[PDB]
């Protein structure tokens, strides 16, 4: 009934209201011209908690399903897809808004290899367009990813490699690997030397975020809230970059949800600057990503730690809703966003924790389910057999 | 992941095959024939789990969802209100098959007091069916009874008192109060001098298991299982009797569902007679002599299972597999379903579906007698993971 499930929550002290131009509406609009042109496109639902809203004491919750992206169950390709044709259309002298699939595919040549390291979503967008451009694909996973994630990457013809290692001490290797044998790395994170290609990526996620305003456009309400889960922080900062250049960072109260075990945006916000620190499948670390904590550290509201029981519970409320909300399947690091309204909901502290989050009778929250149920045992331990619950 | 839950299967060591003319076909027809006259009423689904069956490894899971029943979220009233009807009809000297559920509705007569104990559907289709025919109810709830259940009897004009005894002592204190004012006792269980009620209940229920019959002939198949969870033994006596009548005793694998903490009628099937002995709707305390009867000779095996067991089958229920459609199901109206679940993910899974002779040609009936009646426990159940299974 009552109970308490760890909620840390850090004002943004370094907020300064400062957006990017390169993280903005425009970008994100040609990303979706390229996007509107893939076979089988179509805006993912953004579903209407009514039900839901009027027992947590907001006026609505929104809900980005990302788990009908295409067959991805997954948003990541929005990013890695686009990023990829980019750099084909760079090195074989081609232009981006007049690509065909079907010629790539067949065509003969030099073939490209694409390297990654992923956890799941990441390298299966890769994957995905790695086989749809007729190129190659590397992805390494570390020790301890599931099988069907593996499956699902090899079923796109790709080669995956499970380390055993843990994610860090894989990247390092998919790297070495990399410069050896003249493969194309396409992380989802930057560093000194690196920031051409998941600037893409992250332009491309904006997608989910111009298609969410237009839907929201089309049901006549204005978001006062945004929950971003955040990994390294390449969605959330491509996403909020959008969002803050329609609505204006003053007027949107962002806050960005992680994990107690890795952390990394959480501590950065803390202490002012980058902080280094198993998980769930998704959100996991190690480093943040300086293109997305640019975005964050500048338009950021609030900063969330959470436990790993959050995402667990984001999970079932979702899965079996209430009243007569609409029904959204969504995978741990998917749901953790949604979690955090449930956590808040069903602790003792409940007003104070509402009070700091700026909860109300009149808020609008817009929540991202990143991902469904990429991993089915997993999924279905959760919300049928009670794995990692409250008590 | 792989689990063992406690499932407890015995045979029926007493099965005979005897059916029931009592409980068959043709009065059950005749109690569906009153409930097609009362406004609102409609077939309950019968959900077909295409994929979830798929899954555990059998042709087909039908789930027969009786929380749509007349918006009282519970099968309870076919009986409860056919036994009313029937006992007003006596009152007044009227033919219950020629005249309309309105006709009683504003019938002429002296004012009749319907007392029962409940601990929580069976009160309510007796308080629900005295406030449309203007009679009163006074219904009588055990210690520890769910304020919310006390509510929805108290939001249907009748009275509702809180007990501070255990179920046994408050029927006893419904039967002692009832003789000092005159009331009319309406029990869903029988016991010596007390069987014509109870009879008419479990007539009554039947409805459901009738409707479930026209609605598999439609979908064209033939359930091979049936699952049957047990309080006092009413509801399995009232639709075993009638699924028996129909498809024969032989022919029907028919399971009876019961928690351990109350497990009265698999006890009854392991030692010989009634042994006198949880979640809310299957308490029981001492079985059915009318319902027993039937379990006795048509009942292929009993289950004693653990209360997680119900509890994995409320989730599973509310959060479907596949495309499966989605169905409420309280505590006592999930443990049917829970069962099969819990076969499915259970080391010994090869030899339990070998005992319950399920495979890939079962056809599954399964009822789901409540929905959430307990708002509370049953989203402490499926969001907060409360009666996890580790």
């Amino acid at each position: 009934s009552v109970f308490s499930l760890k909620i840390d929550i850090a004002d943004n002290k370094f907020f300064n209201g400062e957006t990017s131009p390169l993280f903005s509406q425009s970008q994100a609009k040609l990303a979706r011209q390229f996007h509107q042109k893939i076979a089988g496109y179509r805006p993912t639902p953004l579903c209407a908690l009514d039900d839901l809203a009027n027992l947590f004491g907001v006026k609505k919750i929104l809900v980005k399903d990302e788990s009908k992206r295409f067959g991805l169950n997954a948003f990541k390709m929005l990013g890695g897809a686009y990023a990829i044709a980019q750099l084909l259309c760079e090195k074989y002298h081609l232009d981006i808004e007049t690509l065909s699939f079907e010629h790539l595919k067949n065509a003969i040549g030099e073939k490209m290899t694409f390297a990654t390291t992923t956890d799941g979503n990441h390298g299966r967008g890769v994957a995905w367009a790695a086989q749809q451009l007729g190129q190659n694909a590397v992805i390494y996973m570390p020790k301890g990813s599931a099988q069907e994630r593996v499956d699902a990457i090899l079923n796109l013809g790709a080669e995956c490699i499970v380390t055993d290692m843990n994610y860090d001490d894989t990247v390092r290797l998919t790297m070495q690997h990399a410069q050896q044998h003249g493969w194309e790395v396409v992380q989802d994170t930057a560093w000194e030397g690196y920031t051409k290609i998941p600037t893409w990526i992250m332009q491309g996620y904006a997608t989910l975020a111009d298609e969410a305003v237009e839907q929201m456009r089309e049901m006549g309400v204005t978001p006062t809230h945004v929950l971003l889960q955040a990994g390294v922080g390449a969605m959330a900062g491509g996403v909020l970059g959008y969002l803050v250049d329609v609505y204006s960072p003053q007027n949107l109260h962002s806050i960005i949800v992680e994990p107690d075990k890795a952390d990394c945006i959480y501590r950065s916000g803390v202490k002012g600057d980058i902080v280094n620190v198993t998980i769930m499948a998704g959100l996991a670390c190690g480093e943040p990503n300086p293109l997305g904590w640019e975005i964050l550290r500048n338009c950021a509201t609030q900063f969330i730690s959470c436990q790993d029981s959050v995402a667990a519970l984001g999970m079932r409320v979702l899965g079996n809703p209430y009243g007569n909300d609409p029904r959204i399947i969504s995978g741990e690091s998917g749901a953790v966003g949604l979690g955090v309204l449930a956590a808040v909901h069903y602790h003792p502290q409940r007003q104070s924790l509402m009070e700091k989050l700026a909860l109300n009778k009149d808020a609008v929250v817009l929540v991202i389910s990143t991902e469904g149920d990429t991993d089915v045992k997993h999924y279905r331990e959760v919300v049928w057999e009670g794995k990692h619950a409250v008590a």
